[PDB]
This record gives C-alpha cells, sequence and structure tokens, in this order.
DNA sequence: CGGCCTACG
DNA sequence: CGTA
DNA sequence: GCCG
C-alpha cells in the first residue's frame, strides 16, 4: 500500500504523527553522531513513512507492512504507544555525548567528524571553542560569531526582503537574470534556518560569470557578511528597524538549460532528493543530480522544460513541493 | 552479504 | 572536510 | 536498520 520511496507518496508540511516522527528522528541523529549513515537513513525513513499516513497511529498493528518498519522501528513506536516515552529515546536525550554533538555540529561549518573530534579533546561548550580560535576554520569562526543570529528562526518577512535585495543585486549585475526562492519555503515552509536562491538567465550561457559579480553588488551594499564559482554559502547582514541580525543565504547560478534539475533539487527536502536520486538509478538505471538526468547506456541527457517532465520521465506521479516534506 | 544521493567550495 |  |  504505502510506497516504499519518499518520492512516491505525497508528505505534507503538517501531518499526524509528530511524537512518532520526531522520536525516530533522535534515534536517526544519534546515528549519524557515532558514523552509522545506514541506520540514520532508516530511522529517517522510517520517520518519513508516519509523515505520509493520513492519520495518528494509535495501535501497533498500523505499522504491519509499512515500508522500513522493523523490530527497532516498531519497538521505539510501541514504547510510545503504551507508555508515552521510548527509554532508548530518552537516554539519548539526555546523555552528554548527544547534547554536545547537536551543540556543535548545529554551528554552520561543523560537520560530526569535526564536532567528535573536538568531543574527543574534552571540549563541551560554544565558550570551549571561543577559547581555542586556533582550531577553527575561517568558515566555523563565521559560524560561531553569528551562532545566536543564525539559530533565531528566519521569518517570512525576512525571505521577502532578502528576495527584494537579492533580485536588485542580480538585476544589475545581468539584466533579464531572474530569482527564484527555492528550500524549504517553496515547499511551504512558514520558518527556516536559511533561504535559498536559484538564479538564472533565458539566454543559455549569459549566466556565466555571474555569481562573482552578484557578490561583489552585495558585498558594496554591506550586506555580507561573511562568503566564500556557482554556489555560494553566505552570511547576509540584513538590516532590520535600528539595527541588523544575520541570516543564511544560498545563492545558486544555473544555465537555464538545467533549471528545473536544480530547482527540483535545490528545493528538497534533503531526504526527499536522496530518495529521489536512488529511485532513479536503482529503479530506472537512470543517473539524477541538479544539473540533469543521465541515461547511462545511450549516453544522453534528459531535455527538460519543468520539474514535472523529471518526475514523468522517471515514471513518478508529480509531487508539487508543498508534498516533498519528506 | 553490501548498499545506502550526488554534487560543488 | 564543509555546504546543499 | 532495513532491504534487495
Ligand atoms: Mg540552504
Ligand atoms: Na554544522
Ligand atoms: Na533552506
Amino acid at each position: 500500500w504505502m510506497p516504499a520511496y519518499a518520492c512516491q507518496r505525497p508528505t505534507p508540511l503538517t501531518h499526524h504523527n509528530t511524537g512518532l516522527s520526531e522520536a525516530l528522528e533522535i534515534l536517526a541523529e544519534a546515528a549519524g553522531f557515532e558514523g552509522s549513515e545506514g541506520r540514520l537513513l532508516t530511522f529517517c525513513r522510517a520517520a518519513s513513512v508516519l509523515k505520509a499516513l493520513p492519520s495518528p497511529v494509535t495501535t501497533l498493528s498500523q505499522l504491519q507492512g509499512l515500508p522500513h518498519f522493523g523490530e527497532h522501528s516498531s519497538r521505539v513506536v510501541q514504547e510510545l504507544l503504551e507508555h508515552g516515552v521510548c527509554e532508548e529515546v530518552e537516554r539519548v536525550r539526555r546523555s552528554e555525548r548527544y547534547q554536545t554533538m547537536k551543540l556543535f555540529t548545529q554551528i554552520f561549518g561543523v560537520g560530526v567528524k569535526t564536532a567528535d573530534r573536538w568531543y574527543r579533546e574534552g571540549l563541551r561548550t560554544l565558550d570551549d571553542l571561543r577559547e581555542q580560535p586556533q582550531k577553527l576554520t575561517q568558515q566555523q569562526k563565521a559560524g560561531l560569531q553569528h551562532h545566536q543570529d543564525l539559530s533565531t528562526p528566519v521569518l517570512r518577512s525576512d525571505v521577502d526582503a532578502l528576495q527584494q535585495v537579492v533580485e536588485e543585486a542580480v538585476g544589475q549585475a545581468l539584466p533579464g537574470a531572474t530569482v527564484t526562492l527555492t528550500g524549504g519555503f517553496r515547499r511551504g515552509k512558514l520558518q527556516g534556518h536559511d533561504v535559498d536562491f536559484l538564479i538564472t538567465h533565458p539566454k543559455e550561457g549569459q549566466e556565466a560569470g555571474l555569481l562573482p559579480r552578484v557578490m561583489c553588488r552585495l558585498q558594496d551594499q554591506g550586506l555580507i557578511l561573511y562568503h566564500q564559482f556557482e554556489r555560494s554559502f553566505c552570511i547576509f547582514r540584513l538590516p532590520q528597524p535600528g539595527s541588523w541580525k544575520a541570516v543564511r543565504v544560498d545563492l545558486v547560478v544555473a544555465p537555464v538549460s538545467q533549471f528545473p534539475f536544480a530547482l527540483l533539487g535545490w528545493t528538497g527536502s534533503k531526504l526527499f532528493q536522496r530518495e529521489l536520486r536512488r529511485f532513479s538509478r536503482k529503479e530506472k538505471g537512470l543517473w539524477l543530480n541538479s544539473h540533469g538526468l543521465f541515461d547511462p547506456e545511450q549516453k544522453t541527457f534528459f531535455q527538460a522544460a519543468s520539474e514535472e517532465d523529471i518526475f514523468r520521465h522517471l515514471g513518478l506521479e508529480y509531487l508539487p513541493p508543498e508534498q516533498r516534506n519528506a
């Protein structure tokens, strides 16, 4: 009944099993912290299956036959249903290791391997890192410097303000170039922790060299706190009433021939994308990324005019962005 | 048993 | 490695 | 951890 890949089923933003999915996502995150990307993936997939169900799970019976539910994920749901809490999940939550790895990996520039090294070295707090600045890359120094602002939810009003200044810079850099909001806000989220924009031009090739010109124009308006091509992972100085706040912004340039692939890629969700690329390769024999869809036997790229074209070619029912919240 | 998205900076 |  |  329930399809096995997240790209085969609609997943709305608001769903009926948040308590269960959040618990499984804690186990997925913890699996990542210990270096098991396979267990992370299963727990993420199991959580995503629950987000796609039409009703609350109230009895263990309702898991029977669901993809990515085995002994472990089922036991977690069982305990939550029976007792309101899962002992394993609570143990993880309260553990010094989980809490510190979560604290460190939330920093822009810090992933699991870096965080794990710092944990093994005895570091535990943001202050501890500030005390040892030579342990930090320039990217990490920026992530730590702006950490409080970057932990503040980005709102739609912020997105609209950012879109206007990005459109202004892009128009100054290249007449006719366009700016498309992607990421979580395109999927309908009302908040986020960053903002993603996709930039192109209707005439193939005109966009060459565009992103450095856009960055210079934003920098000269004082809008850039951190950056450093066709992808830029930035921190903007966003004006506020009487002041300013740092906001994470991703800027991406694509040639228009690639625009539907880049739009599909950068719209996410992250799990949706990896499930879609897995489906493409394992079920259809085609290789998908944010540039194209490649048939490795014919050695040809699919010409797509829209996201719908990409879904149809993969034999998938089209999902609008608001249903890609896997 | 081995696979688990696939790129760019 | 980091980012998505 | 789950699945092909
Ligand atoms: Mg982003
Ligand atoms: Na991080
Ligand atoms: Na985003």
